[PDB]
């Protein structure tokens, strides 16, 4: 079935764009990456930097993740991301999201061999 790997690729990264200058992007991604399918999913961030640069996460700075486990990761730089948060008038199937650009370090949890983000915990 899906990996974990490509689950996250497909959650969490959207490296065509620089930045989410548009106000309907989460709108239009959180659907079209499937995050409104059985649920309106009601948080969630893209990243537009290479996925080479976030695989490379898994190899910066080590910190604890929000569930207490030890294998999350914060970017040393700060990269280009995008939070859609579902709006209080939100009512599925017709999820309706806040678009909110910001330039923030990532924190992902990685796993497995190769070592990969298959988690976004928080961007700081
Ligand atoms: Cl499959
Ligand atoms: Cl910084
Ligand atoms: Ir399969
Ligand atoms: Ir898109
Ligand atoms: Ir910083
Ligand atoms: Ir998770």
């Amino acid at each position: 079935k899906e990996t974990a790997a490509a689950k996250f690729e497909r959650q969490h990264m959207d490296s065509s764009t620089s930045a989410a200058s548009s106000s309907n992007y989460c709108n239009q991604m959180m659907k079209s990456r499937n995050l409104t399918k059985d649920r309106c999913k009601p948080v969630n961030t893209f990243v537009h930097e290479s996925l080479a640069d976030v695989q490379a996460v898994c190899s910066q700075k080590n910190v604890a993740c929000k569930n207490g486990q030890t294998n999350c990761y914060q970017s040393y730089s700060t990269m280009s991301i995008t939070d859609c948060r579902e709006t209080g008038s939100s009512k599925y199937p017709n999820c309706a999201y806040k678009t909110t650009q910001a330039n923030k370090h990532i924190i992902v949890a990685c796993e497995g061999n190769p070592y990969v983000p298959v988690h976004f915990d928080a961007s700081v």
